[PDB]
């Protein structure tokens, strides 16, 4: 069971890809020292424009990497078959076979908010009820994008057990005083109490070390199985899906882009770096016949002044074809081989999870101009200190490595912002010097789901 | 047959440490942009020491990865294989059962240069000779570092044919000869296949999946052959190393001074910022240095300038001095010195005898390694260049380069022999073209 060639080569391309990268910046850095003025400035953009290319051929040996000697193949089926465990289990859990006697938790679809807030209570009540044994009951009547109901959209939750009938009925008060109850009523997020365990960011303990094989986040890859569920279309969202797909030439390569502006003000040239960064690494390992960005956005007038600023670039857009504008951004961006947005928007971040369930591993295949991934509700955020850090201004904190850092963001520039957990100082941190803080739950694993 | 776990977290931990490399760069080289004077330069400076660190950081995930998930053991034992292999084989073809019948090739050790020299030299007549299947026959008397010869410190290169009868004897012409002269390969004609820096194609592809340096591996296995110690030898080796106190961790450092000239300190620069790597994965209890040189000013130098590292050299207790230094260089965990020199290149060609892939445990201030007599070390274009001044070569994917060397900074000097133009182009932008030749595979060795 040997060491494959490819996947050697491909290391040591890495380490000397690398370590040239660094005689480089020794050398260019050293020169920069002497310089001033129209040269300084000169010199800095084309040791920019060389790092750049440097950058991409290191990031493109990691991406053959990741696929040689069958890893690619073995990762497909690895992600299928844990994705098709899941769905196994939450469908054995939602059709229980005698409605009247089951377990239930009720679910409120209208929160005054957006869409993509509505759904993902939806998805904060699904993740207690799998966690509880509980069939998810979803009362939509007088939804705000569908007054006929979620399954005027969306397929019902259960086939066999939509109706709230019970012996016992409470408002949710901790899986311990309600184990009694059969069917128990959940308030909004931020009005639980007790809270439960059954929320993000926390991941099954029976899948965690399964998942760390496949994907780079498991913990957006598990929230994105319940929104894989809940957004099973029915029939006619389906065959308008496919139709505007078509209608718009929606097509391979494409790169996502969702500015919102209606309140964080950022202009298009700011999303449209990251857009343009990402089809020259793609175009070092494909062919790009055309550069296509579908675009969504809340600013009307954005579109013509993309499509005028950026000539060499098509822009996709569904303003031609409410609710029905909202799913099809969605779906679209989600699809997109790239996202590039703003994770502060319950919209994009929708798009980033759906994304995670249709490839291997798209944890990585985003660019936010704000945030990091969060689920709104989650527990906090925590990281480990690998390395230590002394700070060299008053703005950034000490680390000795076991120290927790309670995460704020990425500011995309080498560094983040936290907390030290240790000390209680808040500043700012070498993002390279911590790692991620997993935390797993026990959650059932309906073992019955498998016969 | 899955993915490893440890494996996968580290192939996207050096992802996302490379990601973050260039966060920071692009946000702090547009910041030098807007700077000057003093601020200029001790932004720049802080920007490098950070650049280290991080840069150590994904050198270290790198290193990890190479081991995780059995790889590690798995390179060593195949690595293993095949040095047992290519042994068996040359210690077959030097063990004829009847030497008066046998083929031979005779080489003459007095060649008219430094000890370096003249190993390399029976390496290369080693080489042919394997390549012909003719016993080598080496002649060393009137030895200049010992009249005895060398049996005084090196076993026989035969148990059971070490005469140069037969029925007839030339000087080589090219490849029915029984014992065949071979001159320097200065003097060599006409030059047959069996040079570096080509390996047996029998063993390319095996030797591609343990070793980053295959060429250098091969010449190697003829040193290895070649300097097996007398018991005499080994016996003074054991009681050196004991003597001096040489423990691991510890550094090779080679200062040739004899004539182009490098201080000490930019020879520790290298040392240091290995050892930085090292302790991000390990205990440094003490930093030691194995040091070596023609200069005898030079220790007392170092040792008054860093007083923090711990100095060995043998000098502390002329052929017995170079065999020591070159012995304890190549045991080090790293070398650091001028691949110009012949007493560096074969500690480092020790060196990766002794462990499963050395081939990069090096740090050179001047040549990339080389075989004095090699045939023409090219590398292959991977991405296009478009140069950018008059010192630059252009290069399409697929053309032929020439390698003269690399200079360390980003850029290497070469040949595009597509062009005839010869000139400077980015490092990273080209492969090594490995070369193979047919060698004799002695299966009659396996029985």
């Amino acid at each position: 069971n040997g060491l494959g060639k490819d996947h050697e080569i491909l290391r040591r391309r890495i380490e000397n890809g690398a370590k040239e990268l660094w005689f480089f910046l020794q050398s260019e850095l050293k020169k920069l020292k002497h310089l001033e003025g129209n040269e300084l400035q000169r010199h800095a953009d084309e040791i920019l424009l060389d790092l750049g290319h440097h950058e991409r051929s290191i990031m493109t040996d990691l991406y053959y990497l990741s696929q040689t000697d069958g890893a690619g193949d073995w990762r497909e089926k690895e992600a299928k078959d844990l994705t098709e465990l899941v769905q196994r289990r939450i469908t054995y859990l939602q059709n229980p076979k005698d409605c009247s006697k089951a377990r239930k938790l009720v679910c409120n679809i209208n929160k005054g908010c957006g869409y993509g807030c509505q759904l993902h209570h939806v998805v904060y009540c699904f993740m207690i009820a799998y966690g509880t044994q509980r069939t998810l009951i979803l009362e939509s009547q007088n939804w705000r994008y569908a007054t006929g109901g979620w399954e005027t959209v969306f397929r019902p939750v259960s086939e066999t057990c939509t109706d709230r009938s019970g012996l016992s009925t409470g408002h949710w008060s901790g899986e311990v005083n309600d184990k009694n109850i059969q069917v128990v009523e959940l308030p909004i997020v931020d009005s639980l109490h007790p809270r439960p365990p059954y929320l993000p960011l926390a991941v099954p303990e029976d899948l965690a070390d399964r998942l760390l094989r496949v994907h780079g986040d498991p913990a957006v890859w598990w929230v994105s199985q319940f929104v894989k569920y809940l957004i099973r279309p029915q029939p006619w969202l389906e065959k308008e899906i496919e139709e505007a797909t078509k209608k718009l030439g929606f097509k391979h390569p494409v790169i996502g882009v969702h500015v919102r502006r209606t309140d964080a003000f950022h202009p298009i040239e700011e999303y449209m770096v990251h857009v343009e960064e990402h089809f020259q690494l793609l175009a070092r390992r494909m062919q790009v016949d055309k550069k296509r960005v579908y675009l969504a956005t809340d600013d009307p007038t954005l579109l013509k002044e993309a499509k005028t600023k950026y000539s060499n670039y098509e822009f996709i857009s569904d303003n031609s074809i409410s609710l029905r504008g909202v799913i099809l951004d969605i779906h679209f961006l989600s699809q997109a081989d790239f996202l590039v947005c703003t994770f502060s928007s319950q919209v994009c971040r929708v798009a980033y999870e759906i994304m995670q369930t249709l490839h291997p591993d798209a944890s990585a295949n985003f660019h936010s101009l704000d945030d990091i991934y969060y689920f709104g509700g989650q527990n906090a955020h925590n990281q480990i200190a690998v390395y230590p850090h002394k700070p060299r201004t008053e703005e950034e904190i000490p680390m000795e490595p076991g120290d927790i850092i309670g995460v704020a963001g990425n500011h995309w520039d080498g560094y983040s912002k936290g907390i030290n957990r240790k000390l209680g100082k808040t500043g700012l941190y070498p993002s390279y010097k911590v790692r991620e803080k997993i935390e797993t739950v026990k959650y059932p694993t309906y073992p019955e789901a498998e016969k």
